[PDB]
């Protein structure tokens, strides 16, 4: 264990404790849209634009503290990207390191899928904010949430899945700055932990220790996490027909779950990936994801 | 030529056409609302879809006859500041490309009300965007959905279309002094106002329909000025007169005027200057 791989263990431990705590504010996340609709319809009534403002500022609160960790999440995984790509793996020697760093990934993952989820479900977040910047903008005549955060921000919450283009673009950064590493040492991080992941939903028996929901679920969300992230850093990609990924078999353990359970994740592969539509992936996976 | 002045009244006549689909435009808040919170159930994903598709249509209208307006103002500019004012000789001529100026600003600020007013519509757009990636998956079939998107997140599209197309219009005439522009509006302005503050109480002059069309070329010709303009429209020494303007707009029925301060607060240049009297900010707050 070195003073720098402590520190990386330090930092991403604290982010992924604050993490609960991030999913707790954005789950009792109620909006604005009731007060704003009728404000927006009835603008010469004063009352009802006091009424969206006063609900409308607490909710910008959770979504400044929201995109603000995105910033803490976004360095925290291209910290764990370095450490664990860096030295080779070594099963007998540093295994309880490594086992460690896998751990911590994979739970940034399980965050970043359950947050997106939640997001896509929630239908005031995107009028939230669009309402916010323009009623900031009446205040201002008169006369810190500045301009550019807010372009910043508006941008953010115009994706399907924030968090996990946020760790898309993280992990496509990484890749830049270590040219000097092989593609290889990154994409089989993601390939293996993507593989591990199928082994644990696919090779259990029937009721054993290994299949009760909170495996089941946890399992699901890294798996789409990390074959998400291999196909935007990996040239080829994950559903080119002989990528070590096996996109098929991943929808499949998808479509083998409760419909309700799984949709948010199959709306992640169906929006923030690279090559679903590419006239070189199977119709047969096409057929699937519509 | 007089083929210029035919091209605007076919396009002045479809106007309200279009203000009468976006007066009737359903919106699908509540479809999608349910669609977006159970994305699972495909029953209401097909009727969120089956609702939009329409709406999408009649965004699309909007859009194309934004261009239509933009294109006709710049022909009516185009005519109206390449010949001196004639107050005998050609005046049924200037009166007539006047007449079709203030009935584009009447159409624009009506169009921009009812849009702001409306919960829906980018709303709509987004969810419609969205779906359109998803059914592009199995190619079950852009440039133009981007211009769409950022015309729809204007406060006031019809009128920042217009806005645009005037600063253009003085771009692409640098010959022309600024002022034969500019005094177009000015003193459009400066007529609307007297029509509205000159008439005693009871005359031939106050009914709704005469103070409603005023108060619209009014508060369009003033944000045009203030986009054109060198100094704007807001200077303490502007011939536009600001504070003057807002006195009649504050004197009318609040519900009936609140569009028209909304697009003084956003569709304006020169508001939020330091040199801009607090007196004019204090009223629009």
């Amino acid at each position: 264990p070195t003073e720098s791989e402590k520190e990386i263990y330090n930092q991403v431990n604290v982010v992924l404790k604050d993490a609960e705590g991030i999913l707790e504010d954005l789950q009792s996340y109620r909006g604005a849209g009731h007060e704003i609709r009728e404000a927006i319809q009835h603008p010469a009534d004063e009352k009802l634009q006091e009424k969206a403002w006063g609900a409308v500022v607490p909710l910008v609160g959770k979504l400044k503290k929201f995109y603000e960790f995105s910033q803490r999440l976004e360095a925290a995984l291209r910290g764990l990207l370095g450490a664990l790509t860096s030295t080779p793996y070594s099963p007998t020697q540093h295994l309880e390191r490594e086992q460690a760093l896998a751990k911590q990934f994979a739970e940034i993952l399980h965050f970043t899928l359950r947050f997106d989820e939640l997001k896509m479900t929630n239908p005031a977040i995107q009028n939230d904010f669009s309402y916010y910047r323009r009623t900031l903008s009446r205040m201002r005549i008169n006369n810190e949430v500045n301009n550019e955060l807010a372009n910043r921000m508006s941008l953010f919450y115009a994706e399907a899945t924030p968090m996990l283009k946020t760790l898309s673009d993280a992990t496509t950064k990484f890749v830049s700055e270590n040219k000097n590493l092989p593609i290889e040492n990154t994409t089989d991080c993601l390939s293996t932990m993507a593989s591990v992941c199928r082994v644990m939903l696919e090779t259990p028996e029937y009721r054993s220790r290994f299949t009760n929901e909170e495996t089941v679920s946890f399992c699901l969300r890294v798996m789409v996490g990390v074959i998400i992230l291999y196909d935007h850093v990996h040239p080829v990609g994950a559903f080119a027909k002989t990528s070590k990924i096996d996109m098929k078999g991943c929808i499949k353990v998808l479509k083998d779950q409760p419909p309700n359970s799984v949709e948010g994740l199959l709306n992640a592969l169906r929006y923030t990936t690279k090559h679903l539509n590419d006239e070189t992936t199977s119709k047969q996976i096409r057929s699937m994801l519509q």
